[PDB]
């Protein structure tokens, strides 16, 4: 059937949709279609394209209050490396507290981690019951499942700037150094190529956590 209404979704509403690039883009919900329990959402993207999307591949074009965001909430968050300024899917790992200076920790689907503010977050419209089950990468997916379900039990390694440690990259250990800690995140310098990465201090990519 064609629906005009589904939960708090209404045809002709402005919405974010997931493109095949895995980045999310502003569009218009132009149809809702049912097939038994199954629901699909037809989006007309503002620049280029129509897609027929699952409810977990559309996001509201508003910022939720803090009260509607939990550890495990499925979100789209802004990420910015220079002029590359894009919306990507992730999971809320941490809600605002004194220790994180009232920020949201996001674990992106691609294994990047970042603190963001409310103004950087959009809620996914129809997340899965197990929010993490639509993370394509199995190792990220299994990690987030364990993290979210054990929360607030979070083994983390206490690290200090200058500390020499082994960090995982593409399935091997690399000589590295702790450059900076910011709440639950450590900035690791890989000594081989002199590049940095922000890593969750409870990640098994940190050899001390792994052991
Ligand atoms: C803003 O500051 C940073 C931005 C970085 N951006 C990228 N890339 C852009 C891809 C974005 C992904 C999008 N996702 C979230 C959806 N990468 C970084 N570091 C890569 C690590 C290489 C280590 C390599 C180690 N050797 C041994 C191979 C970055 C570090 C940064 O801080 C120090």
């Amino acid at each position: 059937e064609n629906l005009y209404f589904q939960g708090d979704l209404i045809v002709s509403m402005r919405i974010l949709g997931k493109k095949r690039t895995k980045t999310w883009h502003k569009g218009t919900l132009i149809a809702i279609q049912t097939v038994g329990p199954g629901k699909k959402y037809k989006v007309k993207f503002d620049n280029k394209g129509k897609s027929l999307l699952s409810g977990n591949h559309i996001a509201y074009d508003y910022h939720p209050p803090a009260d509607k965001l939990y550890v495990g909430s499925r979100v789209v968050a802004k990420y910015k490396d220079g002029n590359q300024v894009w919306l990507y899917a992730g999971i809320v790992a941490e809600t605002p507290n004194v220790k994180n200076k009232l920020r949201f920790l996001i674990f992106f689907d691609d294994g990047y981690a970042s603190y963001v503010t409310q103004s950087e977050l959009y809620p996914i419209c129809r997340p899965l019951k197990k929010t993490w089950e639509d993370i394509e990468d199995i190792s990220c997916r299994d990690f987030i499942e364990e993290y979210v379900t054990a929360y607030p039990n979070r083994p983390m390694v206490l690290l200090k700037s200058g500390q020499l440690i082994k960090t995982e990259w593409e399935g091997t250990w690399w000589k590295s150094r702790v450059e900076e800690v910011d709440g639950s995140l450590v900035r690791i310098l890989f000594l081989d190529d002199k590049r940095c990465e922000w890593i969750y201090r409870g990640s098994t990519r940190l050899e001390p956590m792994f052991s």
